[PDB]
């Protein structure tokens, strides 16, 4: 597994800090003194999966010289309970307090996603079927969100419109055929791109499998349909189910001979995971 | 209320577009076509519309793109699934390449407005306002605050530079409520609102006496809040916060507080489903 | 007091350096050798108040590895005489000479402001009345300029149109009333924003004080008027005097029961404070 | 002369606008209004107009905004208090939110042009040009140089890459005037002007002999300059600099120097008062 | 094919313009002129036109500038010296200040398209495609890929995020061809093409067996390639690469490979001469 | 001589790295392990002149903590043969492999230019005549390209339209005279700018030399013409020959009393110089 790198994230965290301070942090600067070391504790207030700890840390490190301490040796991925002491943060009060909210907003958002993902995986209860994310991401945080999904046991779809070809309802509409669209796609980007078709009917699934595409997406199809689609396609393409996949629904795929399912809810509708920073103490 | 301006949003939408297309949109560019086209924007789910200008603007930065609004939909309107919110007219390459970004904005924003409007309704008391927080999605605060407004909510301080909020940690570090307020007033004398976050009736007393502008009752029982109201006796504005959800929120109904605030509105909003379907060529 | 942070200033100094070098510094690079340590001295050529020393230093530090020496222990705020040895700068010749002008232009501009501010404070001669800056700032240096004002013994008005509400002549014009404008302002940003009204007549001052606004600004009012305005308002709002406040005028407020006065001249019309960098020596 | 172009100024005006509005303009947005409006730009003080295009452009980046110039004012014109320089037409939100930034540019630039024109007048000699310096406001050099031109001044080297200026420190480090010039010519052979800053008649002699393009007489007495002129005998162009102010400047009047230069024009310019008043609605 | 969009290119052209003008264009601004003007864009050399939109766009970001295309030239057309490709209409300051940047784009891009088209011709086999690489000019990859398309070429993976290419070093570090492929598939399961770079027939065998999408034959003899084709037996797509030049390229003519690739097309392209002459004033 | 500075180049290399990685380097990250030190060797596969070694190095250093080793002590400027071991690069595998192509693309491009330049200088075989570059540069790499030219023994023309005045065919067209254009140029930028005129005929050369311009450029003139132009001008201006100067042509200037020649081909049409990175080994 791969953590996130400062090279990847620095510009985004900078922007977020600027979002949160346009002149200065009056509330904190009024009370504190420029000098003097302090310690604050990061506590998990809710159960789930840890994600974004590096990102959390990095918020502080761009701002100021700040040290950490990890007594329980927590890592992105670890399961969490409320009251767990995830991390200790050491530095000047001004740094600890000004940076707090941004850091937490990243941590809370990411951990939320990883937790929702891990819970989907569990509710599915079938290793042979993978859980994938989408491009239904929060604007300008896709990178961070894809990472969280991985941390929760999920997997990454195409990142971008540049990564791979996905012929959607609208693409097929504009050509007028499933097969003409695939042909055109193959003509345009001959060998280096995966080609996927999004499909609503069994008609369209047949056309696609026949034209020899790499991946077929079954959009919002009934279980009866999917069962038939599987047999139709008969291993000619990989199979993805998508649309309207949630914690309750997801178990319906258990045991099917599809390759993966994908969910937008993991990225566009994730509940965040509560943490807090309490127990400010001076070193002394 | 007041819409979002290109000046405010353009850099963010540009960035989101670049996020989504590093080289080119292979899928779409592959379509060898005859011409103007039209696609329809449909609401797939009930709630409140927010971010329609933003949605539109994604297309308008990319290319020359026209709209049509047959049902005269505006940010704020209630929506039902299948409503024809908008029609988008332009080249296929523009319509398709811009689609996902535009929708991701629209879905996220409408989601927030919907959740907000629902909190307002569950509260059922116009004399008490619903406020957002700083518990926002990183780099989208501006947008999120706007959505809250659209849903009938109100805006807290935008950030740490807007206004002074003396939290648990601040009061800890000084050792007094009143010394902290004095120090805050000394630092930013007349142009900044000062708010104090408070857990006990002790602390609420100190603060109201020291003449602060806003007192925040953190996670207090209803018995307590009732007494706090009386103690404070109109000396400061009153905010209740902490652990405010769709079910809880009605507990405030009778009260002579000024507002309540919720993070859940910004950090945990379910997005609102829309789609773009029905691609047709014009001729 | 709070100094300025690299986080706050780095992007601006970078931009200024780029302004001053688009390819390279031909004049300096032609003569120097890439290698070899040197020392230059920063001298105050004019009396006043020091401001922007950190900023001065930081110009060099972004560019190159550069050390300083402060034999007289000078700090932003200290009073200065011509010939004072403010600082010694140690590093490669190329760094010392290429960075010089930018660094000085910051220092000179900031110290100029702090000096003009301190002189206003002195000419006023009344601690009970504070001296405030405005939004009449040099474009893209507001942050730096507000800081200098603080250093000279002044105080900071609202930074931005986002910081606080100020209902000006034009706002009141567009509504048609003083009180309707205040009402509208309170309706729009209910509790978290200070509300100020800018006022020319005693009529308007009465309306505002009655509607219970936080701050009233007396724009360019005669001393007779201000005296009456004070009594009218009768402590209902804070009182700010503004417009046409200069070194000579400013003493006219001495002893009045107003809260502060504010001046644009401090930021839009500050004379800069002369320094120079002389006595280049090689370490050897 | 030649105006400033959007290409040149847009990024700076965008930044200044962002400086002034981080979230939104609460004050102005609070106005719930009927419609196009009109505001008038009045000169509050006498001097020279500079930066009118810049002023205008602040509004035009923000929003669709029209102007009207009934007295046909142009950068360069002389101004009196109460002159109606311009009329601005657009939505209230645009007129009010953009106002201060626009004025801060206009005031600063006009201030510089005015001070410049006044130096030119106090000099009273067309054969001697007034030049600006690198002692500029950080990140506004471009703008400041333009204002100087508008006021009848002329532009020195824009920066350390434009042209070679061998200062006291440079000559110190080589140990000779002539060796420094030789080294400069060796480094940038044909495409760069070479100037030498000079304190004695000794050094002026060396430089003129070595055939440099421009000699700068730093802070020299009038007796000296008179002799320097003779010594140099047209071999190089001649610049006087150091300690040149509105009172001093007339001392150069008769002289056969090419130009004088002043920092005060850019680092110490008093700004020129304008205001925007008389908001009216159109109908 | 599909043109380049302002969305794609604007930031790069802005930067190039800023590269070329830090303060102002002294040369051009010095011209004190009467008015619209017209300049003609002439091809000085034979080859393939590419980047005409880009050329145009340089002017259109700067200023209001119109074009005229009397011979209806389009990216892709063959060119001869003296052809009147385009006419440019606008203010002199715009025409002259923008000229060099615009031409530098046009010349570079057309150069690449020309070299590409020439490789395609020397190959003389439609069943085998000519591909570009990642051996591109820094920060112009997008543009360079486009030019290749215009010249009749095709696009490899745009970068290290587009698709998986297991090179000599990768296979070295795992120690197996097949283990490396397995690991790649495990890491990015369904959405990424996997290619293997291969030097021996051993390695080609392993790869084809493990079912990879594309095999690259690095710098292999014609005898070898012939056998490799047979060995692989349609299981993977086949790419030949390494040491492919205008003279060599014809050696592939009969073969049942899918494509060949060349770096020289992007890292070593001779540019294609154009000029802008015949400045006239309109009246 | 002056190397290139991080201050100068960092933004460009960052942009190039981002160009080459929008999400992550899947190929490398799949195989490697985050941990573990390795060494790769940089070999010259082709003879010529080294340029851009610092730039090469810097690509890696922005990305990650990476060390170098230079056993043969190679410097920008050194002559090279195929198989020479230019440099050794030491760091994590992920860094070595992800950064490789960008680094090489800079090195190859720059060394290519320096080699083509040095070869022009040699083919000219006349020290009294200098070889100059132009503004016919690769967009957004001018700075890097000018440097390479210097490294190959060449010299730098004006960087920018801001550096110096060059009155071209189109400028002279728009005024209608050679001399009116020069006069206008002198009026606009009086003393601080060199003035050059680009000239096709002997007529125009005479006008210019008479009006006392600093530099005259003979555009694409026959050797007979140039010979006459030299005598005409009679030392009144410096002389530049330009247009259609290539490796074969260039010797035609040998012994002429011109000051320099200039070539666009050096920057717009340089063949790149082959290097490669081979011999990946783990430290162990």
């Amino acid at each position: 597994s791969t953590d996130l790198t400062p090279f990847q994230i620095d510009d985004t965290l900078k922007a977020a800090l600027r979002e949160d301070v346009h002149s200065e942090d009056y509330s904190t600067n009024a009370i504190f003194d420029h000098h003097g070391q302090a310690k604050v504790s990061l506590f998990a207030k809710e159960a789930g999966v840890l994600a974004g700890l590096t990102v959390f840390q990095r918020v502080f490190t761009l701002f100021d010289e700040v040290t950490f301490q990890n007594p329980h040796q927590f890592k992105d991925g670890d399961r969490l309970t409320s009251g767990d002491l995830v991390l200790e943060i050491i530095g000047s009060v001004r740094s600890l307090l000004t940076c707090e909210r941004v850091a937490l907003n990243f941590l809370q958002h990411l951990s939320g996603i990883a937790s929702m993902t891990a819970a989907y995986v569990e509710a599915l209860g079938d290793d042979r079927i993978k859980v994938f994310d989408t491009r239904k991401t929060t604007p300008n945080l896709r990178l961070f969100e894809k990472y969280a999904v991985r941390v929760g046991g999920g997997y990454n779809h195409r990142f971008n419109l540049s990564d791979a070809i996905m012929l959607k309802d609208n693409h097929i509409a504009a050509v007028g055929s499933v097969q003409k669209a695939i042909a055109q796609a193959r003509a345009y980007a001959p060998f280096v791109k995966m080609v996927e078709v999004e499909v609503e009917s069994l008609a369209a699934a047949e056309e696609a499998a026949a034209a020899g595409v790499d991946i077929i997406m079954l959009d919002n199809m009934s279980l009866e349909q999917i069962e038939q689609a599987i047999t139709l396609i008969a291993g000619r393409s990989r199979i993805e189910c998508s649309g309207n996949i949630d914690m309750t629904t997801i178990s319906r795929f258990r045991g099917l001979a599809i390759d993966y399912v994908s969910s937008g809810s993991l990225t566009h509708s994730a509940k965040s995971l509560d943490f807090s920073m309490k127990g400010l103490t001076y070193l002394d």
